[PDB]
């Protein structure tokens, strides 16, 4: 039931009470719900903020490196297949040899 | 409550509370107001934020690394593929030797 039951229910709930017993409430012992503005965040609050966004940033890092390497690997494969064409290559070299 | 429920309105509260029964509190018992100025952070305090904030920048300085040996690979694999044109080069050592 806290959704419903937030600050300004509370505040107003809390004052009656004083207001049964302690009545002026509203200057000295409980800030009036028109100036009670939100706290600003601690800059403990936003640097474990920010820490605990690269701490998953890392992780997107991490699973991206591994796509790259795979890329790599192919490659490497790739210029194998070429060189074992200049192999074929050397064919030619030992042909011309025995031609001369 | 509290966002309201300060340090003022304690400050006052407690008074009236001693206003009742221990009066003078205003200068033996508890400093007024006008004076309570803001406690300095500690060098603890002010040591851990700035190694904290590190903390998060490595984090930062990791993900940037893969960044970096992407590029590095990548670069790699093109210098394979001149070293590969240099191979196609070759071609024409052999054919001028077949050619004398």
């Amino acid at each position: 039931l806290a959704p419903l039951f937030g600050l300004e229910q509370d505040r107003y709930m809390t004052a009656q009470i004083f207001e049964l017993m302690g009545i002026k409430d509203t200057h000295k012992y409980l800030l009036p719900l028109e100036q009670y503005q939100p706290p600003e965040p601690s800059p403990m609050e936003i640097l474990q903020l920010e820490m605990t966004k690269a701490q998953v940033e890392n992780v997107q890092a991490s699973s991206q490196k591994m796509i790259a390497d795979a890329f790599d690997q192919r490659e490497r494969t790739t210029f194998e297949q070429q060189k074992a064409a200049d192999e074929l290559s050397l064919r030619q070299e030992e042909l011309q040899f025995k031609q001369e």
